[PDB]
């Protein structure tokens, strides 16, 4: 909090944290024990922040304790109440909005162009489901014969959510903002790359009002995020991340009957027919392909273009690629900063490595980078990277490389593009730019995903739900659906004669 | 079909079956292979009413293939058109109520009376989403800066369904009709002991119009349960049962990243009051009980009631036990039919041989009993049970029965009887007895369960949702919740000017 | 009935009518007292059909007395239980639907392919809204400090409709069906041109199962809509006609305060860009100006028409509207029947007159015609009219005609059109045809109207609401919301403790 | 503005108000014309506080035009966009909410403690429709054969409220927050005896940041409300008063076919059950008649007590109403404060002494007072009166009164009361005192009334939705319904294909 209003007077290189990052009964928790701890970065510079001290099952019982006593209080809280802490908690992140989106840069690596956005998300979303808190109801129904149901919708108790490092800030509070408008306590475990911002917001959420120990955060990997899906006391799960690892979420899940949401990644079409508007399209290519580096769930990563026009949607996008300026996040007219770690820098890097010795040509970057600034030397960079001449069996085209690939691919026909663009077991995202009313709403409609975007991509507007079709994962976040999976309904019947009997 | 039209003129002890029972691309399938088939028996008699043929991997996979093609045609027909074909099949299952109540007689043991409301109940749940197929929608919203955004509901695919034996026909149809409703295609399995009212109901489906191949049939047990969960190609699995299994479908699903629901059993509660209407309580308690043999997922198998009128509850509701007429579940006066299986009927006779063992106090009942009549001699009877003196500790306290056993229990206080209620894993359904209104409806918020009952018990509307609450599942069946669990949105973003980019 | 009954072997030219058509208290009210009557006429041939006997107050009070008795019983049925009666009305009218639509044409004039649509529309409103009926209800919301509230959505009472010529069997339908399934009781008054149909779907109500008297018809003209406005005991009144009239009906229920809804005309524009597909958008001007000899409250009878291809757009529209073949109604090949009535022809031929001495220019049409067929002869025929040389201030521009006269007006930019299109009082409904996705969307936006067509024009689903803007009038029919403007809110607010009191 | 920040320091005889009171442009309007003012006073002391004056149809027509530009503004803002700037003005009220008060007491003569209630519920009502403008929205639909339809969800434009004089801030709060949220402009008209606090609520919108000339206030009396119905660019009109003048408001608003929502007054029954608890019972009966003078649209006049336990009710309401003190309103003991003015005193007086002639029992109160202090002694102030021996055919049982007079009459059965409850013309709201689960929601069921108190009386959640049936209006304020009354929907369908057409 103190290191929150120090940021003004900050840069790229100079920061270190010291705060303690666990937090549950309100306030921060003094690590002991001498639990294996991990380094913690800042990817613009590979320095180490401080070391992420790890909570194991006497940590996370605690952790749950506290949130189960505030929801005891929070739950008897009307909409109206809990709406008014919520606008106060809103309005303190609005004040310290700069503070805030600078400090999460600092860990996460984003660009403060970026990070402005996503911190305005966060205190967004929490006024909107603030908003929605007084409307939260269920129904009346009058039955044959005099008798009435009428259901109503309740908290779920304490929900667990399991966040990823590449919106640190706005996916906690993404996960937050809907749990508690329906009236539930909430325990968050950042990922363990990006464990300081999430216990500001859980600090702001107090000192708007919140009953004491309503919002929760322990810090860890697989461990501590395994002990909070087999908690006998944690009512729902809502994760984000991989494949592999929401499955097995779901898996663990299963053995306390525990309500679960996943949002998993994606591999994402973008389909660009001939009679587009191509200044448009290049612009969606590129907002497809290198917010964040390229560390984007819904990322178009699959680009189909129409034979036709290939040549100079190819011309116009590698100029434009390669003029996107690599370096210090904290500088307003940078455009990308270093990716989250070593080791994803070198996946990401091993990926291209691997398309090029599959046959796919290598258009401009995908390649390590050292920036001329010397306090950057050892950060995470590399040049963003657009690669040609792919196909719809190489490893680059099928999987998730989560770095900044855009995958580029010809194609005739609206018939033939459909069926690659659905010959795949993932289902975020994906877009169309096209000029025409029926092909542009066609498309859409024929797309297996859970959001299409026509004529632009990568918008995210509080207003409408978000979430995955089939192996992107089940559930939805923002706009007025989200509500159903932070609530459920108690059917209540009343007989208002006598008791109809065969004995 | 034959069979059905044969009814009228059939018997207890008369029938044999000798249909194939296994069905896809709408026709019945001649086994093969010589799999090991199991028999299926009539729970009044103990006769072998033929052998099930269950299906293995490559009858399960041709069973989701012809549910897949019909699939690509009913979802692009709309709600209108969906609607007026659902609603011929509710027509011909009105036409047919009889001879369809009574063969779910013969092969699942309840009696005619019962059956005759589960198969309404079976017409009217189809009837109900053909009504709200034309109504299905999703938003239009308007967005900052002229974009708009607009969600589309959509169907899911192919989905599965594995069935319970003590409603047969009733929950083939709760499945299948939001599914139908929505746009999906559907592959369901009976239980292996009531595998023949199921595929009538497919057969009248195809009857009134839908896509061949749309309803289908594999019929088996966990094997064929397993390959369903694990299919590449089916979207969704709805299952009805047991704790135990739920957790390892929800597990096996978790394979795929499928949509679940589970409705598991329970331990209900009923809450009697000194201030209700005794004989309502009385006949409450009852059907609370006693329906379907004593194998139904809801019973208030806890039956707590405020000591000063424990007395004159225990010596009514003993004596209208004692009074349940068993025997031949064709006749109209017959109350209580034989139990599903040979095994079932040990295992509940297990249970209270287990409770006096316990220190509990047989009121009445629990014991095997050999009717009248002659043709019934090997049947699977028992008298419907009472215990008394019966503690929070006991197994059959705490452990769902499935049989026709009440545990009453004293208390005194209602700060006292909540906590015992609500001291469980399971959280299906309860019920309250009492004439003042705040504490009928603070009661009933208070207790942790997806259904209350107030002054009566066993309702089941179709107007208004129904599904767990803890270890009894989640999803929903019946209303218009039910529809969000068989449908899925797709979020389209509309750009209407020139993109916005940081590239 | 037996008239209905009759009519595979009627034609035009046959008929007479001899039933009593006053209707209440389930059955047809015989004529007395010597009331001045009118003539019924068939607008083919100039025949009269019969005569119309006007209700005056004693009439309707009897009318309003027998629906009020009727809804004390209908409204005490569930959603679930009316559905069912509304269901079997539906499957009757469709039974006997090419019946109905044969003698609608005799009394309307209009083509049997155009009335066995909307004799389709009419049963699929009646199924539509059966469907809704079982749906209805209201909410459930906790409140602060433990109350909480809950809504009843009711009925009104007896609601009154008072109907318009042109689509009379549809149009009764189309109030009669969420009047109905929301629990109220219906008199209605058929235009005094077309009374006959009318009664017809009131006794398939009453064979369906409704309560005797529950929907009621009281023939007549002014004065019988006036003492409907004026009865103390209707809660209601819907209003289909002119602007001027439809004043005088808001007037006076403004009396006993009552719920109206008014449906009026228009002078709606259709705007069709350069880009369009020139055929779709002469189809599209046809379909928006000719049906049912151009008596249709939503037309599009102002043709803006982008000014570089006005040419080509005029050639195509005249050859195709000369093509029109005008004659007998019951040929399958007509495609236009007589006007209404004499004073109806008479004024929209006084229009032509008009506007040529106004300055417009006639390309077609626009005169009196006696067809070929000898039967026809008195019938009230003319030939469909194209205008052209129009002006904003032009009388045929401003003025609803309601005959078969397209006004057609050339405009150079979207802005200029768009504020030529939205200068009228009126706002019914519009039409845009043009191919680049924002264009549609933004004119639509920008249009002043309660329906936009976008590349078509005159589809009426029954899936979504229809109604004015503006001077057109207010209240829906159709689609989910016109469920409101036929049930009301009672909000109920349950204490659960003490009461806070300041004295 | 000044004079609201002076407050602190203010007392009761101690104000004059010195400001302009018409408001439009952004700014206070120097009064010119030298039109006949009005004297406008406070009701504790008799002083005129300032002149009103009057707006003729010049002034009217300037505050419309003012309105029409801000509103072309405002409805292109997004609810995301609106919902900011409303939370702003409700974060505004709350800062100045004590001197809001304490000007409001001034005026209208209620005491600090009722108008402290009023001040937040204004700010709550705001901050409730802020949190939905980003939620509103309208429907997509799929259409059979693959044609789609969407509903846009608009403003009306220019809406009027013609306001009354009981709850002036608040009041001007409930139709300014959903038609700002909904997207409109307005022009409200305080009633001419309280002008002042409502140009408070004005200039906060603008300082909040709405468009300049979004919020305008017109002052007068009929002739100012009849320039504001008949005015052709105003889309709604809202009205808060009597039943007669809601008649003329309705009729003058027919002759440009403007929508009309009317808030009239009542005769509301409160219906007390032998079974009740007593003392709970007596406070609903108090805070149902006594609250800002009697001067309140829902008050329970007609208090209906079960036979038995009239004579305990009578003694403790009698000695309850005796009990309260009628003084200077800012201070916080006291608990009636004057009436509005002389010729409402006199009326109200008038009421009593008829009553006493029609037979009717003064039990207490109904006559002139004058307090102990002396600069008190002109104010318009009466005790406290409840009325016995009253029947249903007395003047004072059938009309609404508008003071401080409760009418109690006795009762036997509940088939019976029910009959005089609903035997009137009226139907605002309504209450019951019982404990019976089943006879609590019978009669609620039963009442013919918007409104239904169950074992409490006044409350006003924003939450749920507020207004008449019968000849006490339509159309509601708060919860999520009012939105439907100040926002219409235009369908807008989308061929995807070639055009149907029979020409």
């Amino acid at each position: 909090a103190q290191l929150v209003d120090s940021m003004p007077s900050a840069s790229t290189g100079s920061v270190v944290v010291t705060d303690d990052l666990n937090y549950w009964g309100g306030r921060r928790i003094k690590s002991k024990d001498g639990a294996t701890t991990e380094p913690v970065f800042e990817p613009a510079t590979g320095r180490v922040l401080c070391q992420m001290v790890p909570c194991g099952a006497e940590e996370v019982d605690q952790a749950v304790q506290s949130a189960q006593a505030a929801y005891l209080k929070w739950s008897k809280m009307a909409g109206i109440e809990r709406s008014r802490v919520m606008l106060e908690a809103a309005r303190i992140i609005r004040e310290r909005r700069d503070n805030i989106a600078k400090l999460e840069v600092i860990n996460n690596g984003k660009t403060i162009t970026e990070a402005e956005y996503d911190i305005d998300a966060a205190w967004q979303c929490i006024e909107y489901y603030a908003g929605l808190a007084p409307t939260l109801s269920g129904q009346h129904i009058q039955l044959p014969g005099g008798a009435f149901a009428y259901t109503r919708r309740e908290p779920l108790g304490v929900c667990a959510g399991i966040l990823a490092w590449n919106y640190p800030f706005m996916i906690a509070a993404w996960k937050c903002a809907p749990a508690l408008a329906c009236g539930n306590a909430v325990v968050f475990k950042p990922s363990p790359m990006t464990p300081v911002t999430g216990v500001i917001l859980a600090e702001i959420f107090h000192e708007a009002g919140v009953p004491v120990g309503l919002v929760n955060v322990v810090q860890g990997g697989a461990e501590t995020g395994s002990l909070l899906c087999h908690h006998p006391n944690v009512a729902k799960v809502s994760f984000t991340g991989s494949v592999p690892t929401g499955k097995k979420v779901m898996e663990m899940s299963a053995k306390t009957v525990k309500h679960v949401t996943l949002e998993l990644g994606g591999k994402s079409p973008l389909l660009i027919f001939k009679d587009c508007e191509l200044e448009n399209a290049v612009r969606g290519a590129l907002m497809a392909n290198f917010l964040t580096q390229g560390q984007v769930c819904t990322n178009g990563t699959r680009v189909f273009v129409q034979r036709e026009i290939m040549p100079q949607f190819l011309e116009e996008v590698v100029k434009r690629t390669k003029a996107i300026v690599v370096g210090d996040p904290l500088l307003t007219e940078t455009r990308m900063g270093g990716l989250i770690s070593k080791p994803q820098l070198d996946k990401v890097l091993g990926f291209v490595a691997q398309a090029k010795k599959e046959g796919a040509r290598v258009l401009c970057g995908g390649e390590p980078l050292t920036p001329s600034d010397p306090k950057l030397k050892n950060g995470y960079f590399m040049s963003p990277c657009v690669l040609d001449n792919c196909r719809d069996d190489m490893t680059c085209v099928k999987e998730e490389i989560f770095g900044p690939v855009m995958s580029v691919l010809p194609f005739d026909t609206e018939e033939e593009v459909l069926q690659r663009a659905n010959n795949t077991t993932f289902g975020l995202a994906s877009g169309v730019f096209t000029r025409d009313i029926s092909r542009a709403h066609r498309v859409a409609a024929n797309l297996e995903a859970g959001t299409c975007y026509i004529n632009t991509y990568s918008i995210s507007p509080v207003e409408v739900p978000f979430g995955g079709y089939k192996m992107s994962g089940f559930g939805r976040e923002n706009g007025q659906a989200t509500v159903d999976y932070y609530s459920q309904l108690k059917t209540v019947i009343v007989e208002m004669g006598d008791v109809d009997s065969l004995f």
